[PDB]
C-alpha cells in the first residue's frame, strides 16, 4: 500500500511544483510541429494522475517509469537551454531526489 501512497505524495508535489507547467497536460501535436514524429510515447502528469486514480499502477516501479518518460521525452524534444528544457531539468532533478529520499 505505502508504495502507492508515496506515488500520490510525489505526484501531487510534482503537480504543484513551480516548474511543472510544461508537463501538466499532454503536448498538443497540432501546436508542436514535429512532436508526433519524434516522441513515440507521450507522457504527462495528468495522464499519470488518471492512471494512478483508477488503480492502474501495479508497483512503484511502473509509476517511476512513467515519471522518467516525461523527462526523457522532454530532453529528446527540447533543447537544454530552452524554457521547457530548463523546467524539465528542474522537475527531473526534483523527482529523482524525492524518489531516492524514500527508497
Ligand atoms: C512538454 C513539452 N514538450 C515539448 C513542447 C512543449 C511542451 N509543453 C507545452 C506546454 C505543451 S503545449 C500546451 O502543447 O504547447
Amino acid at each position: 500500500h505505502s508504495d502507492l501512497t508515496f506515488c500520490e505524495i510525489i505526484l501531487m508535489e510534482m503537480e504543484s511544483h513551480d516548474a511543472a507547467w510544461p508537463f501538466l497536460e499532454p503536448v498538443n501535436p497540432r501546436l508542436v510541429s514535429g512532436y508526433r514524429r519524434i516522441i513515440k510515447n507521450p507522457m504527462d502528469f495528468s495522464t499519470m494522475r488518471e492512471r494512478l486514480l483508477r488503480g492502474g499502477y501495479t508497483s512503484s516501479e511502473e509509476f517511476a517509469a512513467d515519471a522518467l518518460l516525461v523527462f526523457d521525452n522532454c530532453q529528446t524534444f527540447n533543447e537544454d537551454d530552452s524554457e521547457v528544457g530548463k523546467a524539465g531539468h528542474i522537475m527531473r532533478r526534483f523527482f529523482e531526489s524525492r524518489w531516492e529520499e524514500f527508497y
